[PDB]
């Protein structure tokens, strides 16, 4: 229901905090994004946020579309985490 971009600046830095390391590029294979479009993202001082306000600028880009696609790579973890 709720797009992932219109959460508070708050929850959205919680997610990308999660995501650090290389597990924004492992998600990001899941959303779709070939690899070096995803490399593309590393020139960005924050290539997790860069490559959520990418995708979040469709209209399917909501945040149980992104906790399913955490849920597909074996990254629960982070799901339970989030609900908590
Ligand atoms: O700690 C990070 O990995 C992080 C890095 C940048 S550049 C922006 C937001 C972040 N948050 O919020 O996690
Ligand atoms: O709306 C929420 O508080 C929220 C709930 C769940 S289950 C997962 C992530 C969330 N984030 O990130 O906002």
């Amino acid at each position: 229901g709720n797009l992932y971009s219109s959460l508070p600046l708050t929850k959205r830095e919680e997610v990308e905090k999660l995501l650090n390391g290389d597990t924004w590029r492992h998600l990001a294979g899941e959303l779709g994004y070939q690899p070096e479009h995803i490399d593309s993202f590393t020139h960005e001082a924050c290539p997790v946020r860069a490559l959520l306000a990418s995708w979040g600028a469709q209209d399917s880009a909501t945040l149980d579309a992104l906790l399913a696609a955490l849920r597909r790579i074996q990254r629960a973890d982070i799901v339970e985490s989030l609900c908590s």
